[PDB]
C-alpha cells in the first residue's frame, strides 16, 4: 500500500484538482516500473477526506486507488491512483469525433459509478466532464473526489467558502446551500450536455449561462443564474442530440429535486437508448 519517495520520479503535471496538483510519476523500484497518478496537498481537513473517501471506493467506473506516499515535503500523504493517459473527456472529446452510441455508453457508465457512490452514502458535488477520465475507447472512470462528502439526512449543508462549480449546480444548491443526491443528478444532466457537445468550449455551460446572464453585474451571476433556472430556462439542445436524450437531460434538470430520476432509474434508460443508436 505504501509507495517510497526513493523509487518515485516525477515525469510531468497532469493538472489541478480541488486540493493541489495531480502529477505523472514512474514508480521504478528496479531502477530500470509502474506509471502512477499522484495527487498532492499544496484545505488540510478536506484533503484528508478525499484520501479516506477514495480508499473506501471500489468500482469499474471509479478511478482505482493504489496507495498513499508519506510526503515529507507537505507533512501529509499524497494520494496514488492508476494512470490513464487519455485523460478527461474534456481533454479527449474536442480532438476525437466520438459517435452518439459511444457517448451514451459513457453516460451509462457515469450513472453506474454514481449509483454506486450514492449506495455508499456519498455525494460527488463536482460531476463534470473535467472529472470523468477515459481508460479506453469504451470505458470511463470518475476522478476528482475533492468535493465528495459523506451524507449523514438526504443532503449535506455546503458553505459559500469553496471553489463551487455553480454552472453544474441545481437551484437548491445555489439558493439554500443544501446538496442532495438529486443535486448530483442535475450535474449529470450538465455532464451529459458536455458529452453531446464534444466538450466544445464555445458550447460550455459557463459560456452559455454567461451568454444568457451577461457580465455587466458579476456580483450577481449566481442570483441571475438562480432566477434563469427557476423561470425554467435551460442549456439548449446540442446539435445532433436526439429529442429523447434532451428530454432525459431536462428530466435531470427538474427544478424540484424529488422529480429528478435517481442514477438507478437512469441506468436501464441509458442501457436501452445506447442499444438503439448502436
Ligand atoms: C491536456 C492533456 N491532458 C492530459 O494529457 C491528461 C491525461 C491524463 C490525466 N489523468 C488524470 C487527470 C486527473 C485530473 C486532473 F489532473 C485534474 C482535474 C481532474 C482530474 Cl480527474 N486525475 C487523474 C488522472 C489520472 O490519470 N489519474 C487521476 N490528466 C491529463
Amino acid at each position: 500500500t505504501v509507495f517510497h519517495k526513493r523509487y518515485l520520479k516525477k515525469i510531468r503535471d497532469l493538472g489541478e484538482g480541488h486540493f493541489g496538483k495531480v502529477s505523472l510519476y514512474c514508480y521504478d523500484p528496479t531502477n530500470d516500473g509502474e506509471m502512477v497518478a499522484v495527487k498532492a496537498l499544496k484545505h488540510r481537513s478536506g484533503w484528508k477526506q478525499e484520501i479516506d473517501i477514495l480508499r473506501t471506493l471500489y468500482h469499474e467506473h471509479i478511478i482505482k486507488y493504489k496507495g498513499c506516499c508519506e510526503d515529507q515535503g507537505e507533512k501529509s500523504l499524497q494520494l496514488v491512483m492508476e494512470y490513464v493517459p487519455l485523460g478527461s473527456l474534456r481533454d479527449y472529446l474536442p480532438r476525437h469525433s466520438i459517435g452518439l452510441a459511444q457517448l451514451l455508453l459513457f453516460a451509462q457508465q457515469i450513472c453506474e459509478g454514481m449509483a454506486y457512490l450514492h449506495a455508499q452514502h456519498y455525494i460527488h458535488r463536482d460531476l463534470a466532464a473535467r472529472n470523468v477520465l477515459l481508460d479506453n475507447d469504451r470505458l470511463v472512470k470518475i476522478g476528482d473526489f475533492g468535493l465528495a462528502k459523506a451524507v449523514p439526512h438526504e443532503y449535506y449543508r455546503v458553505r459559500e467558502d469553496g471553489d463551487s462549480p455553480v454552472f453544474w449546480y441545481a437551484p437548491e444548491c445555489l439558493k439554500e446551500y443544501k446538496f442532495y443526491y438529486a443535486s448530483d443528478v442535475w450535474s449529470f444532466g450538465v455532464t451529459l450536455y458536455e458529452l453531446l457537445t464534444h466538450c466544445d468550449s464555445s458550447q460550455s455551460p459557463p459560456t452559455k449561462f454567461l451568454e444568457l446572464i451577461g457580465i455587466a453585474q458579476g456580483q450577481m451571476t449566481v442570483l441571475r443564474l438562480t432566477e434563469l433556472l427557476e423561470r425554467g430556462e435551460r442549456l439548449p439542445r446540442p446539435d445532433k442530440c436526439p429529442c429523447e436524450v434532451y428530454h432525459l437531460m431536462k428530466n435531470c434538470w427538474e427544478t424540484e429535486a424529488s422529480f429528478r430520476p435517481t442514477f438507478e432509474n437512469l441506468i436501464p434508460i441509458l442501457k436501452t437508448v445506447h442499444e438503439k443508436y448502436q
